[PDB]
């Protein structure tokens, strides 16, 4: 629990995995808990619940959200309990968080009328329980939001070519975009987690290419980190 | 861990609650963990510290009803929750009750093992859950009783045996509306699962300590008054073997 805890956020395809695997190299002392989206595509040759979800989300959304939240808690958990353990000044970068799940993705699918009155309620009961328990270990010490405007992400979704994604509309990506602003930019979304509100947030732009601004961002961290 | 843990298994209406709620009054060292069925016919997560001052906790979905009237669609959504609320309940009673007790005993209306190996797996078996839903579910279930290891390890099982016909009847007595549609073939499918787990012991779970767990089998077919004494006597006996 000496391991500092930072979760990289921002929208679908902003540049998360990219930025963080990049920042990982800055220290023999820093590690990365990526989204286990790997699993989700071939659940164990198992089925693709992420694919499933996108196609008919009125049917599969709840089933995805709980399973998504599950796998995260579970890797985040697995990574606190080894590797780094016993190291100069350990640091752990989370591709997203249980908090992104509920209050960004989940919440949004509820508005979308894809998760109903009951599912939305079961999920939050489910999510709370799980994080009055295990998530009393994954308490965020900082958030590093990476902003990127709807239309960049829409196009980065083609740069990646994840078959289960070229169907995702702009409309979708803007909703997702609103929830990040609210929570993270303005802070105009006080959750039901008392501890969140004072926790530090460092925003970085990622709309321009890794051309002539990127390496610089790294520094916005190296210092930003040990400022506590 | 000084507290012993005893689950009460058996088909809908066999009469677990009724029985065991009577059986808890015998001793002060005995307490019972109800099965949250209430909170399944009325789904409701927790309210905001301030919201709850000016706003009630209103009536919300009855997922039990949903899981029964269109299974194909609602079972994973019922399993996930029926299992959650159960573990939460049993877990709190482990850590909140029976401190000032000599030889304490906690009874469960059903185990988390019966959720997964009877209802869920039966529902999987009559394709109301798809491979995908069934995989997910056992992933989540495996992980959870991994994350607690021994905390909820049962110390013994009381199987209450009734016939499907009896049960169907006892279903009509009790009168929960969402059960008046249940046909006989259902409780049968469910009865055989209980006989496999708890009689013939032929069923392969994922927690080995289960095979070796003592199992008391009680016939609850006959109307209550007759066999009570014998059942009460078979229980206290069984209990002083653990
Ligand atoms: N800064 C950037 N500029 C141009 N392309 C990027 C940038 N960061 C990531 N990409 C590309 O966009 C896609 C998404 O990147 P990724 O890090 O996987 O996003 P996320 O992890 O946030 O979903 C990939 O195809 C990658 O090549
Ligand atoms: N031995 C018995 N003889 C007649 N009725 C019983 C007996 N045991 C339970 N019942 C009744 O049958 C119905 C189902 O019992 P209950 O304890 O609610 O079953 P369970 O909780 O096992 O589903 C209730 O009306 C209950 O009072
Ligand atoms: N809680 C989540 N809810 C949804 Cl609907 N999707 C998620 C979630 N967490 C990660 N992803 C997925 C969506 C993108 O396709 C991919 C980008 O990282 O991750
Ligand atoms: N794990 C469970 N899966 C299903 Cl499909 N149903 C259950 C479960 N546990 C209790 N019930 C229901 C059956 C009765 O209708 C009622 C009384 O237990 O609760």
């Amino acid at each position: 629990t000496r391991i500092k805890k930072i979760s990289i956020e921002g929208n679908i395809a902003a540049g998360k995995s990219t930025f963080v695997n990049i920042l990982k190299q800055l220290s023999e002392d820093w590690e990365v808990v990526p989204e286990p989206v790997a699993r989700w595509s071939n659940v164990q040759n198992g089925g693709n619940v992420l694919q499933m979800m996108y196609e008919k989300p009125e049917r599969w959304s709840f089933t995805f959200q709980t399973y998504a939240c599950l796998s995260r808690i579970r890797a985040q958990l697995a990574s606190l309990n080894g590797k780094l353990k016993d190291a100069e000044k350990p640091v752990l970068f989370f591709e997203r968080s249980v908090y992104s799940d509920r209050y960004i993705f989940a919440s949004n699918l509820y508005e979308s009328e894809s998760m109903n009155e009951t599912e939305w309620t079961i999920y939050q009961d489910w999510h709370d329980w799980m994080n009055n328990q295990f998530g009393q270990s994954l308490e965020l010490d900082g958030i590093i939001y990476l902003q990127a405007t709807p239309e960049t992400c829409l196009h980065r979704i083609y740069l990646r070519g994840r078959n289960e994604e070229q169907g995702i509309p702009l409309e979708y990506l803007e909703k997702l975009h609103y929830k990040h602003e609210s929570w993270l930019l303005h802070r105009t979304l006080k959750t039901n987690f008392d501890y969140l509100q004072e926790v530090p947030i460092l925003t970085l732009d990622v709309n321009e290419d890794f051309k002539d601004k990127y390496a610089s961002l790294v520094e916005k961290v190296k210092e930003f980190l040990s400022t506590l």
